[PDB]
């Protein structure tokens, strides 16, 4: 699914609390 930390550290509702957030938003 969405990025590699994205799925451990942010939630569907584009709510990243990581550095998932570096790069989740653009592909989840």
């Amino acid at each position: 699914g969405c990025p590699r930390a994205c799925e451990t550290w942010c939630n569907a509702q584009m709510t990243c609390v990581g550095i998932a957030e570096h790069v989740c938003p653009e592909l989840c």
